[PDB]
Order: structure tokens, then C-alpha cells, then sequence
């Protein structure tokens, strides 16, 4: 088992990392930028490092500042948690170049992964099923883009290959838009990555967000922990989760499943990952791989039992997988609700001192956060907050237990989308199951 290692993270994930590392032994050092001196995992941790001032540029983006801190503390691996550097290449490379476990894939993985083209031509070859699409980025020949258009069959949709997650994407729905949309896609990305590359897809009317939950260790073994859906969204961020999906029987599970489990394997996949789906008439269609671990991997483990930061480290030390592919088996039902410091009206972020909080508690009841009565959310960082997780025997005790929860949770001081996460939670078509990926603003513009 590893040592020592730095939380290249910081809000909830940083003290989900904390937890599985104290259940493991294992020594935890804290950078945190200097708004950050007072997160509950910085208290919590054996070592702290301020590592730079509040912006990001300067703190959990600073490559030199982690890896020093690592140096400085005998550190011998870095968990970069979900966002900031954990789909950063260059930084991977450089953690395993200066001598210290990167907590996640290869570099090459990342990389290859990280590119939408690269990695659909990957799946495609390993045979996952991905949307049918040009296999290949535009060229400027607008006779050529038109015959793409044709025959994929319009409507298509332009996307960067250096974005993802519903970052610069066009839809076009006849000729006439082709062009223009293909050059503002084009423009956009080059500003927003150098990266001017572009693809177009056949674009999907109605889809639920469908994903596969991975995990791969170093001595060829290859699991997946079923699946999550994630259509409840606000301008492609995800607001609500669960696990299982409604409606995806145990055979489209094991079909979907053992597809992804074999693509890690031709793709020498190593550690937590997620397979994104569009999901569609019964179909599933690849968009992009999260070659990570996610916000909304609690559900998951809710499930299944296996708590996956855990299995995160052992895989990192060159233990293999706790647990075989006949052991994993989906029990129960798990809903997950973000909790985001945000103005009812506008949606932007409202950051603030919380002068009154109170977490709610239970069977089933799983509160996932840092805050604490007195704690100010800094303006520094995404909104999300916390994450209540809500588990039962089935869909509709998982819903009924966090309409309570989210009925004792109080955060007074800043402004929250609870009363927003309990309409949902009210909703019709949310309790029948399956809405897809335009509901809930369709739901908001009501
Ligand atoms: C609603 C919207 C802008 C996109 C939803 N959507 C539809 N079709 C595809 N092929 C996609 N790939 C990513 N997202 C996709
Ligand atoms: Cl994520």
C-alpha cells in the first residue's frame, strides 16, 4: 500500500480522497491554495501545503507547486480527483517522469482518450458502439462536408475534438447551415484548445445520458460496476443521478458492459473510468470516455458495495481488483442530488459565509461535503458544495428517503438549489423514470 500521498483537489472530492486513505493507512498531505487554509480535509490531514494563492492558475492548477509538494513531504503518489489536472496529460506525464504515482491511466490513455476522434475511432475498433459519424475530422472541401451530411442523414452535429461534455458542439439541420456551422465550430475551438479539429456526428433528437461505470488494475483484469444515468442536466451539467438506470434490463446491461470491460483491455486501460452513452431506442452510442473518477461515483458504490476511491489506490500500489466480474451484482437503487451554492434566478454561482448548517441522517442517507456551520465558500471554485446520496430497496424508497433528506439538510447564509432539487425529486415524470437529457429545462421554462 502506498505510503503517503498528496490530494491534488480540494471541497468534497479531496475529503472523499481523505477518508479512503485514512481507511487504507495511508498518509495524507493537504495542498490547498490560501483560501483554503480552513477546508475540512486540510484540518483533517497529517501534512498540509499552501501551495499558491486563491485562483486556480496559481494553486490547483500549478503543476510545479503539486509536484514540489509531493518532493518536499516524501510524498510517493497524487490523486488529482475529478477536474482541474485529472485529464491533464502533460501532467500526468510529468508526476511519472519526476518519479511519483499518477493515480489514474497512462498518459498515453489520457491523451488517446481525450481526443473525441482518436477515441471513437478505439472504440469502434474494439466494438463499442458509437454514433454514426464522419470517422475522421472536416477538411475544408465543403463538397465533401455536404456528402458526410448525406450520408449520415441530416440532422448531424458539428463537434471540437479537443472538447466534450456539450463544450462546442452545432447542431445543422439542412445545407444551408453546414458551412457556417462547421467554421464557427472550428473558430471557437481554436481559441478555447489550439485545437481546430473538427467531426461531425449524426445528431440524436430525444437521448437519455447513459454511463458505464469501469475498473481496471495492472494485472490485466477488467470489471464493470453497472450503470448511471445522468439526464437530468442544466446546460450540460448534470443535476441529478442514479443507479441502475430505469428500464435497462440485465441483458442490455451485461451487453453494454462486457463491450466497455473488453475496450479497456485492447486499450490497456488502468484504474476508475466511465464510459458515456447516448442512449436512444434501445441503443447506445458512444460519445466520450471520462478517464477518472466522477462527481457522481457515490451512487455507484451505493449499489454495489465497492467503494471505488479505495479500489482507486490499491490498483495505483499494484494490488489487483478486490472484486471479480460474478461478484459485482447491482442491489437496490441509488439517487444522487447536487447541492450548489447558486441563485435560484440567475443560476450563477453565490458564494458566502454559512451561518446555520445541519446534515441530514438515516438508513440509506449519505451526505457527501466539506462545509460546516461557519464555513465561507470561496468564489474561487465551481459551485457544487455537497452531494446527498439517498439509497434504497428500490427506485421509489431511493426517492422517498431523499425528499426527507433533503427536507432536514438547512445551509443558511448562502443561497441553494435545494428547494430546486425537491421539486425534482416531486416531479411526475422524474418519479415515472427515464426522462431524457432536455427535461429538466424544458421542466424550468414552465
Ligand atoms: C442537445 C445537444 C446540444 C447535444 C446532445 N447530443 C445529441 N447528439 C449527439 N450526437 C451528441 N453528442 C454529444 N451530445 C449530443
Ligand atoms: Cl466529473
Amino acid at each position: 500500500m502506498l505510503d503517503k500521498i498528496v490530494i491534488a483537489n480540494r471541497g468534497e472530492i479531496a475529503l472523499r480522497i481523505l477518508r479512503a486513505c485514512k481507511e487504507l493507512g495511508i498518509k495524507t498531505v493537504a495542498v490547498h491554495s490560501s483560501a483554503d487554509r480552513d477546508l475540512k480535509h486540510v484540518l483533517l490531514a497529517d501534512e498540509t501545503v499552501c501551495i499558491g494563492p486563491a485562483p486556480s492558475v496559481k494553486s490547483y492548477l500549478n503543476i510545479p507547486a503539486i509536484i514540489s509538494a509531493a518532493e518536499i513531504t516524501g510524498a510517493v503518489a497524487i490523486h488529482p480527483g475529478y477536474g482541474f489536472l485529472s485529464e491533464n496529460a502533460n501532467f500526468a506525464e510529468q508526476v511519472e517522469r519526476s518519479g511519483f504515482i499518477f493515480i489514474g491511466p497512462k498518459a498515453e490513455t489520457i491523451r488517446l482518450m481525450g481526443d473525441k476522434v482518436s477515441a471513437i475511432a478505439a472504440m469502434k475498433k474494439a466494438g463499442v458502439p458509437c454514433v454514426p459519424g464522419s470517422d475522421g475530422p472536416l477538411g475544408d472541401d465543403m463538397d465533401k462536408n455536404r456528402a458526410i451530411a448525406k450520408r449520415i442523414g441530416y440532422p448531424v452535429i458539428i463537434k471540437a475534438s479537443g472538447g466534450g461534455g456539450g463544450r462546442g458542439m452545432r447542431v445543422v439541420r439542412g445545407d444551408a447551415e453546414l458551412a457556417q456551422s462547421i467554421s464557427m465550430t472550428r473558430a471557437e475551438a481554436k481559441a478555447a484548445f489550439s485545437n481546430d479539429m473538427v467531426y461531425m456526428e449524426k445528431y440524436l433528437e430525444n437521448p437519455r445520458h447513459v454511463e458505464i461505470q469501469v475498473l481496471a488494475d495492472g494485472q490485466g483484469n477488467a470489471i464493470y460496476l453497472a450503470e448511471r444515468d445522468c439526464s437530468m442536466q442544466r446546460r450540460h451539467q448534470k443535476v441529478v443521478e442514479e443507479a441502475p438506470a430505469p428500464g435497462i434490463t440485465p441483458e442490455l446491461r451485461r451487453y453494454i458492459g462486457e463491450r466497455c470491460a473488453k475496450a479497456c483491455v485492447d486499450i490497456g486501460y488502468r484504474g476508475a473510468g466511465t464510459f458515456e452513452f447516448l442512449f436512444e431506442n434501445g441503443e447506445f452510442y458512444f460519445i466520450e470516455m471520462n478517464t477518472r473518477i466522477q462527481v457522481e461515483h457515490p451512487v455507484t458504490e451505493m449499489i454495489t458495495g465497492v467503494d471505488l476511491i479505495k479500489e482507486q489506490l490499491r490498483i495505483a500500489a499494484g494490488q489487483p481488483l478486490s472484486i471479480k466480474q460474478e461478484e459485482v451484482h447491482v442491489r437496490g437503487h441509488a439517487v444522487e442530488c447536487r447541492i450548489n451554492a447558486e441563485d435560484p434566478n440567475t443560476f450563477l454561482p453565490s458564494p458566502g459565509k454559512i451561518t446555520r448548517f445541519h446534515a441530514p441522517g438515516g438508513f440509506g442517507v449519505r451526505w457527501e461535503s466539506h462545509i460546516y456551520a461557519g464555513y465561507t465558500v470561496p468564489p474561487y471554485y465551481d459551485s457544487m458544495i455537497g452531494k446527498l446520496i439517498c439509497y434504497g430497496e428500490n427506485r421509489d424508497v431511493a426517492i422517498a428517503r431523499m425528499k426527507n433528506a433533503l427536507q432536514e439538510l438547512i445551509i443558511d447564509g448562502i443561497k441553494t438549489n435545494v428547494d430546486l432539487q425537491i421539486r425534482i425529486m416531486n416531479d411526475e415524470n422524474f418519479q415515472h423514470g427515464g426522462t431524457n437529457i432536455h427535461y429538466l429545462e424544458k421542466k424550468l421554462g414552465l
